[PDB]
């Protein structure tokens, strides 16, 4: 499939909750909060009204990367955009399509791989909040953008993936030939380098090449640092066939200390070449 | 407006001098130096002759990124390009437009977001000199490149912004609809992530999509290490509006430790919604 | 001169062996294996069968970036691709050209600057093998790609360039007007920024602008991290003349610690400006 034009206006509830293990999360539902928070997909031109209810005991906020929002939706202590504890506040994210300005210049669309995260917990930059798991993927499609069969989010949050314990995964699961979207986010103090076995992508907006004239580098290794966001797609097993395809931070310490996961690509039999 | 064709020759005089302690600037007039140094603005094809007088009591130099210079302008003790204390030397920067070679291959233009820094003070790679603030923005335009209303230079130097103490800014002030050009330069030991609230830019030469077919990633956040140089223009408050829009390093401790500042975008009447 | 279309089948023999002190390397020749390991060049579509012979007494393997390889050629302990001590094993790399997919999307080719390295020695991720010098360049070319006169590989491995001691270089040699290719691979714990004096390139697959309409920023400085891989081509001293043009890591304490070397560009004379 390809994505349609936007303009639709969505109403979402987002709850800021303490998880059973004392972590923090966004969720569409009271008690259902996940780390990472839920995926939010918009099409260019869409508008999202998110009413945030903060159940914590500390002021918490909602900040987004790359979408259009006014100073009142900033999510910051600075701009008085945060949510006092047991409070609720509606955030408004806006999105626009590429086009020409009055002078003739080209205006860049909102489309890309983005993320939302808390800006007020533990410090005025959300250091406490980010550490404890308040973050999530935001994806903005452009009219005509190829769409996946699945999206998977991997956040390198300091030394952990998705605030999972070391050597935890996650593993993701696909069958040969599915189109698989990967959204990569990074947080904390450290730089990483993201690697995937048996697959490669294009370093550009969509991780997909236009046609024969796209100069973009093809790479299976991309260095990243806190709050970077990118994504790409893959045809699973393309040319490499089924199996367990490792993905990991390539900083050698981080890898040995367990920032690793598995991309389990299955034969159409739903069978996988025998692994460890 | 837009950048015209280059080829004009320029003469400029740079002084290397101490200001406060732990700080050494470049400046166009004696006593007038700053951190960062003056912006040098060229069009592709222009030549820069820069007269440099070293008022420091140790050797200092001029070394530039991306522009053409011969070995004699290198800026290094290696190539004996340094400036003796109290002395003077004239550097040369050439610049060229893109074009076909004889073999028919494409030779790239000089244009881009570049910078100069001292290569000999405190070490042979200018460790001492860079730390104390000898660095500056160099911007070379391609004919047809858009010109900004204002240009602002944001340098991340180790843990400080433009060698300003934590939480001291700098702030940057514009008005909605202004085309504000930023040039971002990193120096020192550490990588960073430069981020800005409410705005975005292309990841490419000019930081501006050439049109609908530009594949470049649109981004509000970029990893950068020492000597990295990039630039872009935004329409101030475009799609977002008046407000005091943070920029900062996104490394968690970095932003908490005071690498923070404001792009302060006013209304047409001077209004910033209260903060 | 330009690369042709691929599709050949290749057979290459690689020896993992222990070098003079505690050091490990890949080699074509039994006994003279080098750090970094031998350059492997391919045209898009080339199929390469590589026999590996492991002369060490711990397991060891071969793992490549970007090329098509099946799970049995992974080079890992979990996918059961590691080579027992004394044993030999054949790894298959495969390559393909770009073209319209079944769904009419454009499938990316394999062309680019890649590397191989060890995924087994000392850890599941080969930290010890990589540290000890098991790593080396791969270059996959597209039909039409411009060929160089010479190819140099610079590897940043932790704090050492190509496993040489600090301040030992390597230095590379060229005549003005040479078309010189540099492959740059990074490994270890650290990030660097690769700087080159008097020479600039384009950030993209080949390092060279495909024409006037390639938006890619032009750079002399690029931040990199473990397993990152790129490469480019310059014309020796184009616009800047002969001389000794430093290259180095521009992380300031890394410069000082000796990640530094020379691009020595001679006149057709054979003469070089002094340094
Ligand atoms: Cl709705
Ligand atoms: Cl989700
Ligand atoms: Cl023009
Ligand atoms: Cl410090
Ligand atoms: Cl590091
Ligand atoms: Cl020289
Ligand atoms: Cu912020
Ligand atoms: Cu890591
Ligand atoms: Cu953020
Ligand atoms: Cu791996
Ligand atoms: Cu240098
Ligand atoms: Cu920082
Ligand atoms: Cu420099
Ligand atoms: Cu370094
Ligand atoms: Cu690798």
């Amino acid at each position: 499939r390809t994505a349609p034009a936007g303009g639709e206006v969505r109403h979402l509830k987002l709850y800021i909750e303490k998880l059973a293990d004392g972590q923090l999360g966004y969720g569409f539902e009271k008690g259902r909060a996940t780390i990472p928070g839920p995926l939010i997909e918009l099409n260019e031109g869409d508008t999202a009204h998110i009413e945030v209810e903060n159940t914590l005991d500390v002021p918490a906020s909602l900040h987004v990367h790359g979408l259009d929002y006014e100073i009142t939706s900033d999510g910051t202590k600075l701009n008085r955009s945060d949510v006092e504890p047991g409070g609720t506040r509606t955030y408004t994210w806006r999105t626009h399509a590429p086009g020409r300005r009055a002078d003739g210049t080209w205006r860049a669309g909102s489309a890309g791989y983005w993320h939302y995260h808390d800006h007020v917990v533990g410090t005025e930059h959300g250091t406490g909040g980010i550490r404890k798991g308040l973050y999530g993927p935001v994806v903005v499609r452009r009219k005509g953008d190829v769409l996946p069969d699945a999206t998977h989010t991997i956040v390198f949050n300091d030394m952990l993936i998705n605030n999972q314990p070391a050597h935890s995964g996650p593993n993701f699961e696909a069958t040969v030939g599915d189109r698989v979207e990967f959204v990569m986010i990074t947080h904390g103090e450290y730089y990483h380098t993201f690697h995937m076995h048996g697959h490669r992508w294009a370093d550009n907006r969509t991780g997909l090449l236009t046609g024969p004239d796209d100069p973009s580098q093809v790479i299976d290794n991309k260095i990243v640092g806190p709050a970077d966001s990118f994504g790409f797609q893959v045809i699973a097993g393309e040319g490499v066939g089924a199996g367990a395809w490792m993905y990991h931070c390539h900083v050698q310490s981080h890898s040995d200390m367990g920032m690793v996961g598995l991309f389990l690509v299955k034969k159409k039999d739903g069978t996988i070449p025998g692994h460890e």
